[PDB]
């Protein structure tokens, strides 16, 4: 009655199947999403479509691609034809969609179930207290008329270390970097942005974010899925990864939460 | 013979069993390097220490990651682990290596042959005598006592149009993106540093750098190697890409210019 996906990456067909694989019923069910919905593979425009037709028994958080095609939608990038949003870009539906992808949040919590998600997870270096401000703040300006402006604004890699003082440019990119494309982090709580390998190919200093003990973790589940390279494997109690890239040829998993049973759809 | 060898990222295994493929024979062979010697591959400090030793029989043109090394050296930039230089940075010759590396040209041209080299191509922009002149100015500069202060200015994605008035911070920056990051062109010579992805699967109006009519070009035969999406391919008569990404999962590639003949090295 609860399940958690990660990483859809436009493989529409995978999603439902595995939904139907479990009997998912919008009414007595809900669905958690990692959310790189719209990514490399097909049926982009078809997963948008349908995920937004679930309405409150959906609860999305929004991903570095995600991120990325609201970019290009507002003129922001370039299109690259292989990312395969073009039949979504082009349309007749496309302002409906997307406007709706923009309100969706980053963070999810939920205090029954003591479960937190997040697209990346969570950094060591913040508190949950932390972690839902800046997730309040990066979705308000999401929110907003002027969003073309903040995923202009959101594309740096410069400020790695949160540090409460920080504001304006850097504290925003910051805040986009850490749930939206985190991996590994140096000894202290610091971010790394160029390497994306499993843990044990990684260079000297880089731990894997959740192998550094962090305040969240100790009271909460973290579910996550980004990080394709780990390929959902050796993390600690509580922390599920959830992305088995789908899209590279991998697969799509599903998480029953009450029972925690695992399902798998392969490519 | 003359050989000429693409992008060796720090792949010195691969750069050896390329040439004792071809015999290459310091006294009667010569070397042509594309530069980007140091990048991310396990054997950069070899890499640096073999090439050196050729002197005279090697001929080197400066790539975007031997500056960003040079970078780091100098303190200028941080070290990122990715790039796996510590080995190179923490050696008992770090200092001989680099400062023989500063010194290395930007640009190589041999009149007999009708070649010209340099690490990502020539600007349409670019007749070869302000192609020489602009090589020499930064040379100069890298040769020099003060050359962080340049590693630290070249930063900027812009000056994009040559211009004879040019003068100062924005002419080195300008020049320095030209020889080692350019990849695509507007109608009019104009520097897009922001698409990295291969000429078939891109946006609009940007044409391959060598896609468009050039002094230089129009005269000379040009060898480069920066673009390795490239894949090596859909090249015109006369230019030659030789970047096939070796520290990726593509391969070292080898010409022989007697003979155009092709001899490639996997990973
Ligand atoms: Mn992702
Ligand atoms: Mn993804
Ligand atoms: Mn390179
Ligand atoms: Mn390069």
């Amino acid at each position: 009655a609860t399940y958690l996906i990660g990483d859809v990456h436009g493989c529409y067909d995978e999603l439902i199947a595995l939904l139907h694989k479990v009997e998912f019923t919008p009414g007595k069910d809900t669905l958690w999403l990692t959310g790189d919905l719209v990514a490399r593979g097909p049926g982009s425009l078809d997963v948008l479509r349908y995920v937004k037709s679930l309405g409150d028994s959906v609860r999305l958080v929004l991903g570095n691609h995600d991120l990325h095609l609201l970019a290009v939608f507002a003129g922001i990038s370039r299109n690259k034809p292989k990312d395969r949003l073009t039949p979504l870009l082009e349309a007749p539906d496309a302002d409906e969609l997307l406007n709706w992808l923009r309100r969706q949040p980053l963070l999810q919590i939920d205090e029954e179930k003591k479960l937190v998600m997040a697209h990346a997870g969570i950094t060591p270096q913040w508190d949950l207290q932390t972690a839902k401000e800046c997730a309040r703040d990066v979705e308000a300006v999401l929110s907003s008329d002027s969003y073309p402006f903040f995923l202009d604004a959101m594309y740096g890699d410069m400020p790695n270390n949160w540090s409460p003082e920080l504001r304006g440019l850097g504290r925003l990119r910051f805040i986009t970097n850490a749930f939206t494309r985190m991996r590994f982090c140096f000894p202290n709580g610091q971010l790394d942005m160029y390497s994306k390998e499993s843990p044990e190919e990684a260079p000297a200093p880089l731990k894997p974010w959740f192998a550094i003990p962090g305040p969240v973790a100790e009271e909460y589940s973290i579910a996550f899925g980004h990080w394709a390279s780990l390929e959902g494997k050796g993390t600690p109690e509580g922390i599920y990864a959830l992305d088995t890239g789908c899209c590279w040829g991998g697969s799509l998993t599903c998480l029953r939460w009450e029972d925690k049973q695992y399902f798998v759809q392969p490519s």
